[PDB]
């Protein structure tokens, strides 16, 4: 409360560490459905049913330019961009499984990081 604080953790490395994870992410071989933004023109249905549309060059911009106020705001997006792949594609397909297996391999390195 007011004058009244846990003491003061550093997060002066988040931003570098954030960096690195989406880099780690970018390069995973089952990126490939998530490198870029879906092409709302090309895939019927993805415009009315996904409404904030999220992946990994839109997360890499917003980190890029402040946009991200603190590191919950940036783990918000990645995980935006795995469910809303649940939301659209079926268990048993190759996105499918490309999603849940991107969300693993996140959320590992999210806990060895930051918890």
């Amino acid at each position: 409360s007011m004058s009244v604080k846990k003491p003061k953790r550093d997060d002066s490395k988040d931003l570098a560490l954030c960096s690195m994870i989406l880099t780690e992410m970018e390069t995973h071989e089952d990126a490939w459905p998530f490198l870029l933004p879906v092409n709302l023109k090309l895939v019927p249905g993805y415009k009315k049913v996904i409404k904030k549309p999220m992946d990994f060059s839109t997360i890499r911009e917003k980190l890029s330019s402040g946009q991200y106020p603190n590191l919950e705001t940036f783990a918000l997006d990645v995980r935006l961009v795995f469910d809303n792949c649940e939301t659209f594609n079926e268990d048993d397909s190759d996105i499918g499984r490309a999603g849940h297996n991107m969300r693993k391999y996140f959320e590992k390195k999210w806990t060895d990081t930051f918890k």
